[PDB]
């Protein structure tokens, strides 16, 4: 979850059979659930295709985005044909889309082959044949899969987590982390951890089409409810533009001071190179949202409107010229602690001797600027989960009580903090004007 | 079987007698046992030609496609009363074909003589005369080596293997051994191993035209299912390009390094005068496909392709120039150990002393190298059975499931991991931009 950084999605194909209503007479007990069973198939077939008229949309901040931008490709001309002809003689094969794109496919149930080639011509050698016992207990186990899968796409709008051993079999799970593009150790990671990798996937409906059942099942790339979109914040700490004062320092409580103004010195300086070194993200990168919201910080005058807004309070909802209006955090004032309460008592020639209790005070208020600095310089920038220096937990139940979620979801997140932390990233965005800023960006289920 | 260089094929031909249906008074039970043994020779010949009109089609990489191009050859004109006459008067004869090439042929059974000269003037001296006992058991051991050769086709679709005694007796297949274009010493080999010879043999029915039955037998030449096609992989090392860094070596930890380095270099210069001195294989070669394939890596950028594809993953599928997709396997990255885990700490400018451990390490990432070098050095690139050291277990069981074979086929393949390495062949390709390339051929069976 921590160490995820793209998704992956394969096609999980089952062949159907072309059967239309066979009602020839049946008297005995044999024939009839056989019977009661192929409209079993049949009734799990028009149930998902009536499920997928009422198939919800997706944004692109959805956490299925990917993989249902993958279903509507199989709707172009010829893929599924495509797909069809590479699973003839295989069970795993890699198709190029007319999308450009390979995409890994499997087919994990042939009930075209198992209907048509042997249920029945053994039904039809006679009146409806009457059955062996042993085939009607062979009928009912394969179609048993398709049962199952569809009861989890019905009771769940056609999108499942976890994925199932019925979406995905520990044999065939296992064969598809073996042809993913990763590493020898991390195809080791998740095979030693596949009730995770499960609890982190998405079994997605896709398409019935010529004679094939297909659903994408996306998987996590490695470097409890559905996550529809983004939130962004903005969190502001106060910084305090202030040159070296270098003044008569004798004792040793005033350097300790002079220590720790030069450990707040180069934090700022140290996130200041950090910034000017960040690589570049992609669309589908998950911050993407908190991405283009610190781009849209660096348009003109947002700084100092913030700045502003939180002049007189700690938290205020800004407008910017973007036009989105975005939640605004300050959760540390160095700029008010350094300049009136830290420097008028050492300052006014050469270095006042400061009492110890002031060396206290001013080191615990560094202490979380350090930290969040430290925090950014060992993860490029972006952090998750959210460390409860990014964002305490008085401030993060404060910025959840003013997200645009009804009631039930506030006290829902409320009291899953800790999840909520680790579906979360927190962005370094811009250092402007005495104000240092990042983009804290928190799921939505709704 | 390591050392099968080629096939050697043989026709063999059964007389066959132009009788129609003979029906006379039949009263007692020796001319029924007469009669009823008369349907089962005419039973079989029509057996056989409807076996040989639901022949299946054989491809280049067929085990059996040098046999199968014999039988065709044998459907020109004039060539099955060329080896008629050939063997009118002996049992066994050279017959120049129309192709240009002498084939070995044999006359094991002459059904045409016994039933005209000896069985029908016996029963035509009266209305059926009544033929002793003794002329009923003769004439039903003479037909009971057709109808079980017959059985043998019938149930494997034209093409049987190991080859039986009733397709070859021991005396026969003795006689084609001594007339085989091999040495003395060769031909005493397969005399003492027959049952190793018929587990690598098949028999091949072939035609059934102008009074003569022909089946041709294929043998090995020497320096479970049938093999269908060959499936071919490329196998990579990651190669590091360095020249030799002659820094202060003194203690033995460092001259350790520099030996192991040393043999690194050897390896690959050991490589490339190898490939610059293979021989030439014909299309007859089982290693054909492999060797097509090897070429097509020296088409323009292929081995770039290769080492995009496999910069971030052990194995990829690569669609190359020739427009054939290729499964690529990246087995061993001393690219990265020795640039980026070794040299770094080693070399900063005269050679920092090594940690023991770290000798060691570096010995046995190399010694695959050095092992897969010196099995191609003593066998002029080409190897076979694919030892453990060109594709470990858990490769080649990656490698099985990725195949365009069947889920049965795929467990067929991994429970049976000995028998696949002995049907495959491991082939040096290429070494180029940092790369070392060699393709593996597997066997298919479908």
């Amino acid at each position: 979850s921590a160490l995820r950084t793209g998704w992956y999605t394969s096609v999980i194909t089952i062949e159907l059979s072309n059967i239309k209503e066979n009602k020839c007479n049946g008297t005995d007990a044999k024939v009839k659930l056989i019977k009661q069973e192929l409209d079993k198939y049949k009734n799990a077939v028009t149930d998902l295709q009536l499920l997928m008229q009422s198939t919800p949309a997706t944004g692109s901040g959805s956490a299925i985005a990917s993989g249902v931008a993958v279903c509507k490709v199989l709707h172009l001309e010829g893929e599924v044909n495509k797909i069809k002809s590479a699973l003839l003689s295989t069970n795993k094969a890699v198709v190029s889309l007319s999308n450009g794109v390979s995409v890994l496919t499997f087919k994990v149930l042939d009930l075209k082959n198992y209907i048509d080639k042997q249920l029945l011509p053994i039904l039809n050698k006679q009146s409806c044949s009457i059955p062996n016992i042993e085939t009607v207990i062979e009928f009912q186990q394969k179609n048993n899969r398709l049962l199952e899968i569809t009861r989890e796409f019905s009771v769940n709008a056609g999108v499942t987590t976890p994925v199932s051993t019925y979406m995905l079999t520990n044999s065939e799970l296992l064969s598809l982390i073996n042809d993913m593009p990763i590493t020898n150790d991390q195809k080791k990671l998740m095979s030693n951890n596949v009730q995770i990798v499960r609890q982190q996937s998405y079994s997605i409906m896709c398409i019935i089409k010529e004679e094939v059942l297909a659903y994408v099942v996306q998987l996590p790339l490695y470097g409890s409810a559905l996550r529809t979109g983004w939130y962004t914040s903005v969190i502001t700490i106060e910084l305090s533009n202030i040159k070296e004062n270098k003044c008569n320092g004798t004792d040793a409580k005033v350097k300790l001071i002079k220590q720790e103004l030069d450990k707040y010195k180069n934090a700022v300086t140290d996130l200041q190179l950090l910034m000017q070194s960040t690589p570049a993200t992609g669309s589908g990168s998950a911050i993407a949202s908190g991405v283009a919201v610190c781009k849209v910080l660096h348009l003109e005058g947002e700084v100092n409107k913030i700045k502003s807004a939180l002049l007189s309070t700690n938290k205020a909802v800004v407008s910017l010229s973007n036009g989105v209006s975005v939640l605004t955090f300050k959760v540390l004032d160095l700029k008010n602690y350094i300049d009136k309460q830290l420097l008028p008592i050492l300052n006014k020639q050469s270095c006042s001797i400061p009492n110890i209790e002031t060396v206290i005070e001013f080191q615990q208020k560094n202490n979380r600027l350090l930290e969040i600095t430290r925090e950014f310089s060992v993860n490029a920038g972006v952090t998750t989960p959210v460390s409860t220096y990014m964002l305490t937990n008085s401030e993060l139940l404060s910025l959840i009580n003013d997200m645009p979620i009804t009631n039930d979801q506030k006290k829902l997140m409320s009291n899953n903090v800790q999840i909520v932390r680790q579906q979360s990233y927190s962005i370094m965005c811009i250092i402007k004007e005495e104000v240092l800023a990042y983009v804290v960006q928190l799921p939505l289920y709704g």
